[PDB]
């Protein structure tokens, strides 16, 4: 099985996030391809995966910012080919924000409008990602398990 | 029972769709309070309602912001009575904006965290809501019956 997991991630937590992930996959046998969102174009970015997993941390105080380098992976969402495709989002943030990694629940609202099938409720992780290995290690074993 | 209906609206939409719920409600014999956001305080504004509908537009190009009179409300509603009370959200957004509906999702996962109970997923309403008096009316039956 092929997966593509495309974080956004400014101060790495999210990229350490999909790391963990990647590597609980890929250990699992997926072949995984891990990009960062800032070198993707998304046009067609997921034909040919049978697993697509989008990392996306949180900002702005009153408004919901999604990570900079996913904006435009994010607004094009239409065009990467997510209907039908299996996938699940995962993000970090911070709960002494007002929205709490509210770019996991716009990602996942838009992935199901576009006809996605999400897996899995998505992950969220609130403060360092180191300290919730095994959430994200187990919530990879959830995707996995819900294909 | 009593519900309460707090809306956050801007160009009335919002207003209209609370006022559907409310008569919706009324109705069927529940006693209805319907508050403007802007209205309203947040310290202890659930206390005695069996019942509360939050309504809010959502605004912004890239980043989500919740209506403007909505967002102290929102800021502090974890000062609002919220735990164990039974809830439902509902808003106007707009399809062609990157966002839909986006302080739907932001208020729900919001009284979820603070150990509110959804008890029907909210009615997010794209377009002028008069078009779509049948789902916001049929949302509150809903609602109702979910009780
Ligand atoms: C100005 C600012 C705003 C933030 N806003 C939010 C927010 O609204 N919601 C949230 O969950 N986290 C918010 N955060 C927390 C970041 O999402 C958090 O630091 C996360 O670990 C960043 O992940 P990243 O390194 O993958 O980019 C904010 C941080 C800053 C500095
Ligand atoms: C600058 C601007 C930004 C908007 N952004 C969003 C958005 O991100 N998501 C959305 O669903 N609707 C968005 N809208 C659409 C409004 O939510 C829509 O007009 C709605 O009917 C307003 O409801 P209200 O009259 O209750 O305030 C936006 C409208 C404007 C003018």
């Amino acid at each position: 099985a092929k997966a593509l997991i495309v974080y956004g991630s400014t101060t790495g937590n999210t990229e350490y996030t999909a790391e963990t992930i990647a590597r609980e996959l890929a250990d699992a046998g997926y072949e995984v391809d891990s990009r960062d969102a800032a070198s993707v174009e998304a046009g067609g970015l997921f034909e040919g995966f049978d697993l697509v997993l989008l990392g996306c941390s949180t900002w702005g105080d009153d408004c919901i910012e999604l990570q900079d380098d996913f904006i435009p992976l994010f607004d094009s969402l239409e065009e990467t080919g997510a209907q039908g495709r299996k996938v699940a989002c995962f993000g970090c943030g911070d709960s002494s924000y007002e929205y709490f990694c509210g770019a996991v629940d716009a990602i996942e609202e838009k992935l199901k409008n576009l006809g996605a099938e999400i897996v899995q409720d998505g992950l969220r992780i609130d403060g360092d990602p180191r300290a919730a290995r095994d959430d994200i290690v187990g919530w990879a074993h959830d995707v996995r398990g819900a294909i």
